[PDB]
């Protein structure tokens, strides 16, 4: 017969099914930096990528294949029909609007709100028992989207939030202080962007609190001005994206190590964006970036972070922002 | 009085020599997918990018720089100035210039040249105990060409040359064959691209001779036509570029492969691009690709394959074009 | 309330089943290097060590579970009573007899079945859909008494059989030809130790066929003694036993590849010991090392190699000595 | 002639150096889980292995290479002349001698010291620009010992000290609170053993300090008894070695940890030995641990932990004793 049969004996017709799956929705460059960094960290045996853009899709599908013999994903897929996402333990969403010039804030939300109304469903279709993790901005408000429209538990929505931004904190603190980011560590929490909250006092390097041996810290009296850090951290994200068109690599990363600590249950602490009703005096339906313990069933805790009436409000303050656009969302 | 001094007790201001550095030139996507594959592999303690557009590259690396927390590689920066690429142990070539509509080979080629001549020296000047790793197109002739210009020992200067085509070959085997790539075996020799030569009687599983198995494989006869699977290959390069733009992720992955063998000196057979004159009855300095050893001095051995009078006539052949064209190129 | 309810606020109560658990059985020099091998390659996320002698086995769960800061395997648990084992993707086994002085061939393996005879049930009961992994010696037999006892398909019982033995084979012609043995190709294959065969044919570096250029390869005229090496892997064994006492680390590293590709469902072509009843003209219920497809669902496919009469003979001869034996055994 | 010369065409015959190469001195279970560990974390291209038994020397340097085929370290070698260790860039000490009943901890000691006084001069001959990293027993002691021998500055010494103590700490911090050791942070300072200082006021998850929530942690008036947890992670090296004979796996992987911060020179932040007089109002030449910033040239920088007056006096307490014994040493 052919040679295949020549050469193989079969013992086993067997249909797979994937054990640790992960679909990326979305191949623009964010989706392809979180696609690539999975495939690098040994994280799946199956691959999906979900585009509209069907060229660009099979071309990006093509191209990873190719580069098998160096990888240890076996399986990597692609398509416009959310049937290939079947049994995905984890999601990705990377997709969303593109920005039109002279388009009001609250028009442009709306808009992926109906991408997301095609998207969402589809995914939960055929992956009912999967995480949700989103990445796409504004990523607080989209992640609250994506847990209304599928109406999984909130366990299992995941808004990316301030994981990177806490990154880029502590690679900062790193070069003024000449220690690796691994060993800085420094706490970015509440909205995404521009209003984040950055935690003074949990800012340590081997437990050494540097608000106690410079309690100016943070404040504008203080002569070293560290204040600006956290300005820089929420600069370098337009500096990146003046300087090379947008951002990819990190948020990648970035996404990757929430996949890992997700895809082997490591149960380690992040900060990102969860829902928050009940907490800090919030009562609204938003998502915030606090620490959560991350692990195989998403969000199974969260540490309750002292903060200063100060930063408190400055959370509701966002809290109420948040609501206020939610509040006129079309479902 | 400083936070530093007060939390910090220096015992050296030492100056950073880096142990094993690597340099990327070219931070187009190419570029850049060798660069991350390479972080993600923990091949170097330093990476130094370097290119011509001075806001693209600065982007680049700050991009990287703020994934330093997912990463194993303490130091990346970038210029335009080859100083930044000091003490490289490996120099991997990504510039070049992209063919105009309707160009003469001849013409693209030099062009390419008068890029290399502004290129190599300054390499050179500031890595002198380098290897050189060339993958611009078309590779086997520049690397010639950085050859030539870099007065560099030839075991020192490599071509990617049939590598990836390799790789994208035993891809396509383990599709048909229904097992991984790593474990179907075949090789692209010569002249990369159009004009490569599939040794077919070298393709097996477990040691299995297909050949043997099936003897017209390769030929008109073979009702099976593996002879388009060669096809197959030297097509994919230009579908993924009609369907995404251009080719990135395979290249990359594959040349940190290459990387791996040359910074952990693991003495592995690649078939890449290195100078043949003396083999194969070929009496002309021109480089293309066979089964290299390669190690943390580049090539040191070469494994003679033997091949078929028609095979190794299309190798004189080859070789014959390339002098034709490098003869008359202007240095 | 504790510190526990001041710092951490619960989201989701559940009792959680592991995804890609391993068990392993027997904590001797070789069970703790297999259990050390899959460590550090991330494979599990949850792993299990079973043994009789409680004090070794608890020592050896604590001194891993110490290193938790330095792994990626969140969940290390031991102890006596099976129940520890449930929910196993993957159960290797590494529990045996050691051969007495004067002991027939039957009685050692009699004592091995009546030792498999508790742990086999015991496994298939609290992880009813687990691959077995059989390491003990003689791996062919045990392999056999395992999946009589178990009554799983045979796709699901696995012998490491000759996974070591070729790479030794491929370690030591790399070294008489100065390349890694990644790229040295060789397989051994039969019945694991002193009758093994192997296949002179198959061996190969770039897919240039040893023998070929060196018809002798194999033979007594054979003026290098390539027949030494294969004696040589069989030695390796008593020689290393003879020097330090006892063998573990390559036996780890060689069942950590398999359990890779089973976890990962590489589908990559192991010599490992499967049920051949039907192929080369065996007729009976025996193990032997074939080339064989190794995935998620354990044994898929076959490669038929191609042997000499005199080869065939040597795998029929074994097979034969092995049902001899078989079939004297009280289950 | 030869097959490989009819195979293999040579193209240079070069002298080996080795770029990255790390020894072994001490081919005990604590040594073997050093060099396993490092190995499996590809931080050397060549590793030597260093012991006065021969025998147990070669079967293990055997045992080793036969797992090349899953290794990327290329060359594994061993000797009871130091010859073979030279230019290596990092030393791992793991020998000493075994404790007699009834011998003083001066006795002990000194008999320590007749063993370094013929290893590290040595060592020192052969690769004199590598770092020592000592793990010997009485580790804070033995780092003196090999600084005063070696002649070498003071940051290129370096005592594995307090480390795994640390890791220890971390995971039954995890254990208790729920989460992963990566996420919960504190440290054990000082003398390596019964003396050693936990930092209750840096012990925090996510940046929240646990002194804080719960005043009483560390004292006796705790109701919680966390001051427990640190005399179980004192005991618990002694309940390993009741159980097992001995400590191996987690100490092989906390120094694997370091040689990696060493090798890649990440500049992370350890619990480790370094000479510490200066600090504290210690006026002794002695070894205890403090958190180091380690990278390629060893210890750069120290981090200057605030302590109680009760931490501080412990510390010159340990550093009286440590100096009270080393005074008396015969070099
Ligand atoms: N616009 C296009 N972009 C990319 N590939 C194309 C285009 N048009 C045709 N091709 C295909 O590319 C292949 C040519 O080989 P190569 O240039 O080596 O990729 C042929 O199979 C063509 O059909």
């Amino acid at each position: 017969a052919a040679l295949k049969d020549q050469l193989i004996h079969n013992l086993l017709k067997e249909e797979h099914v994937p054990q640790n799956k992960i679909t990326v929705v979305g191949v623009g460059a964010v989706g392809m930096a979180c696609a690539i960094s999975i495939l690098m960290k040994d994280l799946a045996d199956e691959l999906a990528l979900v585009d509209v853009m069907e060229d660009k899709l099979k071309g990006e599908m093509m191209d990873l294949q190719h580069g098998s013999l160096f990888l240890r994903t076996p399986k990597i897929v692609s398509g416009k029909d959310y049937s290939v996402t079947a049994n995905s333990k984890l999601v990705i969403i990377t997709a969303g609007a593109r920005q039109q010039e002279g388009e009001s804030r609250l028009n442009l939300v709306q808009r992926n709100v109906n991408i997301f109304k095609f998207i969402i469903p589809n995914v939960v279709k055929y992956s009912p028992h999967c995480k949700l993790l989103v990445v796409s901005n504004p990523v607080d408000i989209l992640t609250y989207v994506a847990w209304k429209i599928s109406g999984f538990p909130k366990n299992r929505v995941i808004g990316s939030g301030c994981n990177l931004d806490s990154a880029r904190f502590r690679y900062l603190m790193g070069e003024r202080l000449g220690v690796h980011a691994l060993s800085c560590h420094g706490w970015i929490l509440g909205e995404h962007g521009d209003s984040s909250v950055p935690v003074w006092s949990g800012m340590n390097v081997a437990g050494v609190s540097l608000k106690t041996l410079h309690p100016e810290l943070g404040t504008d009296a203080d002569k070293e001005q560290w204040k600006q850090v956290h300005k820089q951290v929420v600069d370098s994200a337009y500096e990146v994206i003046k300087l090379k068109g947008y951002t990819t690599w990190a948020i990648g990363l970035s996404v990757a190590d929430l996949a890992e600590s997700i895809m082997k249950n490591l149960r380690r602490v992040h900060p990102i964006s969860t829902m928050l009703k009940g907490l800090y005096g919030i009562k609204e339906d938003v998502f915030l970036s606090v620490p959560c313990v991350l692990g195989q069933n998403g969000i199974s805790d969260v540490v309750k972070v002292t903060l200063t009436s100060e930063e408190e409000a400055h959370l509701k303050k966002s809290a109420d922002t948040l609501w206020g656009i939610q509040k006129e969302l079309q479902f």
